């Protein structure tokens, strides 16, 4: 507690340049999409490298700060593709939002290939999302509408 810094990544004024090796690998993203409610919507798409813990902790909290305030405020609508994924690597990354993510979940939507977590969890087929997101909110995986480039994404965010 006199050289090393421990704990939550939520003050330490996160920028896409401190996580940009995750972002590179897509292991989630924020892609612009609003759920129904007006809610911002995380997306972690289909993954086999073990990645770093305080890698995805530090992810998580930064991409928590890309929607605005306002939006925020109703809660993400967290989408988590688990077709050709199995459990026991779906798990982990509820447990590391349930305990960095800075914002509030307001539902984990997961598409099929329970919910001991302290926000709502919903098994769900790809079709079954368009109850709660439109298509046009969607990203290409799910065969929505939304045209969301990644690359492009982490380039603007690196001018910030």
């Amino acid at each position: 507690d006199a050289f090393f810094r421990t704990g939550s990544f939520r003050n330490d004024g996160l920028k896409a340049s401190d996580v940009l090796p995750i972002l590179k690998e897509k292991v989630a993203f924020v892609s612009g999409g609003r759920d129904k409610r007006g809610g911002p919507i995380l997306t972690f798409p289909a993954r086999h490298d073990r990645i770093r813990q305080e890698d995805l902790r530090k992810l998580v909290t930064y991409l928590a700060s890309v929607p605005s305030e306002d939006v925020c405020k109703r809660g993400f609508t967290v989408i988590i593709d688990m077709r050709g994924s199995k459990w026991d690597l779906i798990k982990p990354l509820l447990k590391t939002l349930q305990e960095a993510f800075p914002a509030e979940i307001h539902v984990a939507l997961i598409i099929k290939p329970s919910s001991k977590f302290i926000f709502e969890t919903s098994m769900v087929s790809v079709e079954g999302l368009t109850k709660l997101v439109d298509p046009s909110q969607l990203t290409e995986e799910f065969d929505g509408s939304l045209d969301y480039n990644h690359e492009e994404w982490i380039e603007l965010r690196l001018s910030l």
